[PDB]
């Protein structure tokens, strides 16, 4: 529909992400950093896609700070920053790496180089793979690895992730062809570990699933809400952690994911706790070049 | 339309594997072999829906004889037959890794074992990551690694991969929910190697794609006839060896190439030459169940 949807959500996301990474000094209390992203969204124009993601070093993505989390950031760190805002359904996921109080280094670079080069070839007509290589050379020419079960996705309407991927690596099959109008999240991840990353727990992150009539009365509620306020996006339980007793809730959230109501998304670790790089900017796939949201 | 067309294919495919894998005796000539079973599809009463691939060891697939080759099999060898059938566009396409003249292995077994279960799990209602993880277990709890950029994949009327696949790895992401009457073809490859293949010189197999209007003349027919014969399914070089000499056959397929008529599809090996093993069977993702046409 409204491609200035699409570009107001990437608008808003821009201006945030900028200032995030000014908010992304030493010390800085990781919490306080999402609240304010996450309100600064808000009073922009435009509600959160999803929860923003401050992952550190190792950890992959998947991680966002919950009412609790002392953690702040530490010179040097690798600090992660995925953003997504929405403009009535249209989404706008951007994302950066900022070594927190230094300057970027190769690892950085490769991932930063690698999502570039993706979007010179994204224009109506090419097979995914195209990207995908491309994604792959820039970070392998440089030494480091790409992580090859977190990608890029297809965006739609109220659905983040919407089944068409964008590998960092090449795989000789990948021929889904960027038509018109197509709106993808590029993000390459570059890693000195292996190349891959596991779920561990906590789970922080959650996602609306499926209606099914829940036996336990306060779980079922907690469900309805869950409907009615975040929809199809996924959402954070730091988001739902003053609507009831921390203890409480916990199992509402259990047994709506032990009923498949809704899905928990764990936070993502490298597997050889290697560094993990990363940058994503949004597209929407015309003719002959394509436009970016997050520009 | 007719499931019972997607069986017929999956029947006849099956009998043609089962006999290949007697055929498969040491000194065995590819080419021989190749001929056999697409000439037993055949007169079984259908179309192969790509040109049989007898992929040796390291190399992985996508490797068919053409008209000179004059390997032949050799005692312990890890011989991989992937075939493919359709009638009137409804493809079975099924595989397998055969010890040349000898017992299988825990390699063999880990990629066969791996099919399987993901079988157990496809039912309408599952996400692709289910089977993806389910695959990844089995060949890694026996050590192995699989490979990350060869996979499964969901097919269609006259359509050999329509753009969902099925990892043997576990991505968080892939989301896709098996509908009914999706039909897919499962198929977990296993290595010692790395775990990665890589495309490496010559190209066996092409694929018609598009319609270019080509300056160079009998290229132009070759084009009319790989359209009318051939037709949106992939087809070999050795299919052609006859229709023209050598040089002149090549130059036609090069101009098309170059024209964007046709795509070709070079040999797949693994990167550090690393055994491979594979498996594959297609189904019809049905309500509780999942029907294996190449059962
Ligand atoms: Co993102
Ligand atoms: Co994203
Ligand atoms: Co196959
Ligand atoms: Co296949």
């Amino acid at each position: 529909m409204d491609t200035e949807k699409l570009m107001k959500a990437g608008e808003i996301a821009k201006k945030v992400r900028e200032k995030a990474i000014k908010l992304a000094r030493p010390g800085m209390l990781l919490l306080e950093l999402a609240e304010s992203i996450e309100k600064m969204i808000m009073e922009l124009g435009g509600k959160p896609a999803f929860p923003v993601n401050l992952s550190i070093n190792e950890i992959a993505a998947h991680y966002t700070p919950y009412k609790g989390d002392t953690t702040v950031l530490k010179e040097g760190d690798y600090l992660k920053i995925d953003v997504g805002v929405h403009i009535d359904g249209f989404i706008a996921d951007t994302a950066v790496t900022v070594r927190v109080g230094m300057e970027e280094d190769e690892l950085m670079e490769a991932a930063k180089e690698a999502l570039n080069a993706a979007i010179s070839v994204a224009r109506a007509g090419v097979e995914i793979k195209e990207l995908g290589k491309a994604i792959e050379n820039e970070i392998r020419k440089r030494g480091f690895k790409p992580i090859v079960n977190l990608s890029g996705h297809k965006i739609e309407r109220y659905k983040l992730h919407a089944g068409i991927s964008i590998p960092n690596i090449y795989r000789p099959h990948d021929n889904y062809v960027l038509k018109e109008g197509d709106v993808f999240a590029i993000e390459p991840f570059a890693t000195i570990g292996a190349g891959q990353v596991i779920e561990v727990p906590p789970t922080l992150i959650y996602m609306y699933v499926r209606d099914v009539p829940v036996r336990v009365a306060q779980a079922r509620f907690l469900l309805a809400k869950i409907k009615r306020e975040y929809g199809t996006l996924p959402f954070a339980y730091r988001w739902l952690q003053n609507d009831m007793p921390e203890g409480q809730l916990k199992l509402a959230l259990k047994t709506l994911e032990k009923a498949g109501a809704i899905y928990g998304y764990p936070v993502l670790k490298e597997i050889r706790n290697g560094i993990v790089a990363q940058f994503e900017h949004t597209i929407i796939v015309e003719k002959d070049s394509v436009i970016v949201t997050t520009e």
